[PDB]
């Protein structure tokens, strides 16, 4: 029985959107800028940043977007995306993230959003079991597809 | 022989995702292949001894949502019809992962063995409650909350 040492950087990896609520429904409706499907998050303790990778449909077309947020002394984060954003992590653990975001768009309109995100955790022992079974069946490693990275890098 | 196994898999039902799929015949999982399956949901029924698979596959340049029902055998394996006949076994299973072995025989008698690793997206009640309270605190109407786990309009992996 063992578990990796808890580190903020250990939280980095594939994350998925569960729910997003908005004070302004138009922001999360079809073609809304905040109807975001998360792919990956990267936390950097040293730099005090969080890199967001997500997908959003715009003009009937899916787009991959990257946003870097920077931490402030008070602990909140600021990011530039469809206006200015100040977001706050309300709850965070190895498997979930609950956040509150305040957005002020290019017209001075303020929208507040809430979101619940979950992390996809792949444990070492499970990967080992998969590879052993795969080698037992005489399957060459080049004949294995990584579906998770495909989902993390869509088009 | 061996003795019966107490089967309580019902609680493992929910959203699941494909991590890796291996195959003895690469054609079956290459792009446009029948087993290049992106899982979405699994539902286990301990009373009927079945498992419902819900996944997406791209065929001839078009995305398809597929539903397959598998039935458990006395042997402990499950059988299901999909692009031929399939007999699969759960080699390792927990609240977070599933490692399985599947044997498929297509319409031409060709045998293909596949291995797979799937992961569950677990949403805890404690975290859901935190989200709902926060959402209520900010005066957001339940109608103004979008569910991204079970949504029709989603990005394409390829
Ligand atoms: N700061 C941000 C930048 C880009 C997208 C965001 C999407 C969010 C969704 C729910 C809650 C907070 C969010 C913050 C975001
Ligand atoms: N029963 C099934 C139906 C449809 C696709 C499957 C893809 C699989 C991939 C690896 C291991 C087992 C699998 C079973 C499958």
């Amino acid at each position: 029985e063992e578990e990796a040492e808890q580190n903020l950087s250990e939280l980095s990896g594939p994350w998925r959107t569960v729910y997003i609520g908005s004070t302004n429904p138009e922001k999360i409706q079809e073609n809304g800028p905040f109807r975001t499907y998360f792919r990956e998050l990267v936390f950097d303790d040293e730099k005090g940043t969080v890199d967001f990778y997500f997908s959003v449909k715009r003009d009937g077309k899916w787009k991959n977007v990257h946003v870097k947020a920077t931490k402030q002394d008070d602990g909140t984060y600021v990011a530039d995306y469809e206006g200015q954003n100040v977001f706050k992590i309300v709850s965070l653990s190895r498997t979930h993230l609950v956040a509150h975001n305040i957005n002020v768009d290019k017209h001075g309109q303020t929208t507040e959003l809430t979101e619940l995100f979950v992390k996809l955790n792949v444990e070492d022992e499970d990967l080992e079991k998969f590879w052993k079974l795969t080698e037992d069946k005489g399957i060459d490693k080049k004949n294995v597809v990584n579906f998770l990275e495909n989902e993390n890098h869509p088009h």
